[PDB]
């Protein structure tokens, strides 16, 4: 079984999650693009979406369900996203599509985060497979890259991306991640940085996984 | 005499910390504007600036002062900027101009922060008379408001104003900020806030106070 494979299960195995006639919180990246398929296939069921990306707005309208704006509801019942690493403990490292903004954002709105991956995301210590994302103000670029570089890492902009947001991004590589709660606050308090790509404040409620002999649930 | 005599009398005692061949760190907002016009003044005596706002840039291009990028240096010697309250231990309330993301990206490159004000911006408690202003990203404007209301106070989205960061504004009425350095981290803890005008964890070095009486420098 390949990794899109995998993907795939674990997106089919969220639909469980999702509950009739109510506003569904979506992600963004090539997981989640399996989850926005899975979902126009059972679309009369919801009444809409929130995305974290534009990308995934347009593939939401696509299939034909409705896109409402974050600031148009008081919360969702479930947020499903994907990520770059998750551990044990549901923290996870975010950002390898570049929509760790939006999607803290629309996390931070739902009552349930369902993060669904490939088996592959599963590690025991962020950051030690994955350079982190941080997203910038692009006038702060040089000094959040010296903060980095004074804590440990070794940040590199990602050349010509900008975000839905107008920001670029720095990748933090040789900085693996032993107390992800304290080091997402930490950079939480550095003038430039829109959003880290620690989720760890708040984690994974429950953690979907593709595997060879099916999709697993960590709930 | 008014506020607006004082606040020239505070920015021409700033003049005393600019020092020859060297970019200075400039703020925004009424202040800043008389401090920029005294800038002219000496304008051959420095190497240029970093501003915090596209309007003070605009000013001090118009002044024939050079203008650099905050990621052109490593560092600056000197910041001055205004600020809305400030309290005996140099913590203050910033925002009112709608610059206070990169106000506080600039300040984090300097080594001297210099805060000019007029008698009237002194206060003993934070939030007592003046709203705190808070840059938000736009979608995610009422779940910041409604985090605001829950942490007390009332919020109040600023009426079309949009900032140079292309963020919304939302400026909590009644709410005395009694703990200013664990609110300010607290509010950097919520998704959807870029900046939140509390300037305590980085408060100022030094004080001037444009009186009746002339300029007064807290060192």
């Amino acid at each position: 079984m390949n990794q899109l494979e995998m993907k795939k299960l674990a997106a089919q195995a969220a639909l469980q999650y999702v509950k009739a006639d109510r506003i569904v919180g979506v992600g963004s990246g090539s997981t989640v693009n399996c989850f926005i398929e899975a979902l126009g296939t059972i679309k009369d069921k919801i009444q809409g979406a929130v995305a974290a990306s534009k990308e995934s707005e347009e593939l939401l309208r696509k299939q034909g369900i409705e896109v409402f704006n974050a600031n148009d509801v008081s919360s969702l019942d479930i947020y499903v996203d994907g990520a770059d690493e998750i551990n044990p403990q549901k923290m996870m490292i975010k950002g390898g599509g570049a929509a760790l903004t939006r999607e803290k954002i629309v996390a931070a709105l739902a009552k349930k985060f369902i993060c669904i991956v490939d088996s592959s995301k599963q590690v025991d210590v962020l950051g030690s497979t994955f350079p982190l994302p941080v997203e910038v103000i692009p006038m702060a670029r040089s000094q959040v890259g010296r903060k980095l570089a004074a804590l440990g890492g070794s940040p590199e902009y990602r050349e010509g991306v900008v975000t839905d947001n107008g920001n670029v991004i720095l990748d933090v590589h040789n900085f693996s991640i032993l107390n992800p709660v304290e080091i997402e606050k930490e950079l939480n308090n550095v003038a430039g940085v829109v959003t880290n790509g620690i989720f760890a404040l708040r984690g994974a409620d429950v953690v979907i996984v593709g595997t060879p002999e099916g999709a697993k649930v960590i709930d």
